[PDB]
């Protein structure tokens, strides 16, 4: 059974990754199973609405009250060190929330961390009927 757990906003770094203290430590966080446009990509840089997904995650976890991070069922942290998890910004995920308005798809899922996969891809659906942002 996945549970919440509070944590507190460092920095937004990506629309993708976010620093947050948890239990009284810095750390990165890496949003799970969302792919976002990203303005520091590995090879490209800077891709079309990256800036747009990356002020859309931070303003989303700057303006709130309550972050809390949800780790799924699999391996908390990637070959970077990074946690692996869903963040929630005042009750709603950031995760599902990029998805919803067009601004990240639904990423490569590796089991067994891919808990809220079929939610994610239902609201990607959505976003894609609709022809938001990367879907437009």
């Amino acid at each position: 059974k996945l549970h919440k757990e509070p944590a507190t906003l460092i920095k937004a770094i990506d629309g993708d990754t976010v620093k947050l203290m948890y239990k009284g430590q810095p750390m990165t966080f890496r949003l799970l199973l969302v792919d976002t446009p990203e303005t520091k990509h590995p090879k490209k840089g800077v891709e079309k609405y990256g800036p747009e997904a990356s002020a859309f995650t931070k303003k989303m976890v700057e303006n709130a009250k309550k972050i809390e991070v949800e780790f799924d069922k699999g391996q908390r942290t990637d070959k970077y060190g990074r946690g692996l998890a869903y963040i929630y910004a005042d009750g709603k995920m950031v995760n599902e929330a990029l998805v919803r308005q067009g601004l990240a798809k639904v990423a490569y899922v590796y089991k067994p961390n891919n808990t809220h996969e079929q939610h994610l891809r239902k609201s990607e659906a959505q976003a894609k009927k609709e022809k938001l942002n990367i879907w437009s």
